[PDB]
């Protein structure tokens, strides 16, 4: 027989990922593959996963955009797809929060 434990906590609780981010805003980033960036295959990727609003591929960037009707659906597929090698290439699955159009005044801590 073969044996090999040696890890403890990783990846992200369901519980903590549909919270993270308001329920209003559910989107996934999905990062990682390079030369295997596709609408098809993210928009496949996801399909089952849950429902896909709207796709956004980066074959440039090397990232790739996936937005749910719901934020259950998305925290599922990035509970998942977070940690996942698709094409042979690690992805990341994160929240995709929208860019600060208006603030002025920096910070830091």
């Amino acid at each position: 027989g073969s044996s090999g434990s040696s890890g403890n906590t990783k990846q992200l609780r369901f519980e903590d990922v549909v919270n993270q981010s308001s329920p209003k805003n559910c989107t996934v980033y999905c990062g990682g593959i390079a030369s295997g960036l596709t609408d098809q295959l993210m928009r496949q990727t996801f399909s089952p996963f849950g429902q896909i609003m709207e796709i956004r591929v980066f074959p440039e960037k090397g990232y790739s955009f996936v937005r749910f009707s719901t934020h259950e659906s998305a925290a599922h597929a990035i509970v998942s797809v977070n940690g996942t090698t698709i094409e042979g290439h690690v992805v990341k699955c994160y929240w995709g929060k929208e860019s600060p159009d208006m603030t002025s005044g920096p910070s830091s801590g």
